[PDB]
């Protein structure tokens, strides 16, 4: 249903993993993937996602989260 | 159930083999497969896997590993 693209502070490859894993646990999330040429963005797909609570949770635990694009399909 | 995809440094078939094996041992893994055009990615399926412990386990023993996607089947 919804495709979210959020930019996350993920310095090393271990913070990538735990960020990819946090979004995975949000309700409604079917899939998370790393993306962007700087490998600094997550793409989150699912149905019924709350984009605000998602990005907030990323920002609390990572230090930065910015919602870039919300797409419907 | 949960499926995840790790890109792992695996130059030769020997190291490919060691990598597939070592992913198979972390807890919750049902299946481990090799994939990608360049046979550089491992897809591991199971339930209850910790992604970061897994990719850290691979990075520790294979040099570098990146978590590319995680999917909730």
């Amino acid at each position: 249903r919804t495709k979210i693209v959020v930019k996350v502070h993920m310095p090393c490859d271990k913070s990538r993993a735990k960020a990819v894993a946090l979004a995975a646990s949000v309700n409604g999330v079917d899939v998370v993937e790393i993306t962007g040429e700087d490998k600094d963005r997550l793409e989150v797909v699912g149905r019924g996602i709350d984009p605000v609570r998602l990005v907030a949770l990323l920002r609390e635990k990572c230090g930065l989260a910015e919602l870039l694009m919300v797409e419907l399909v």
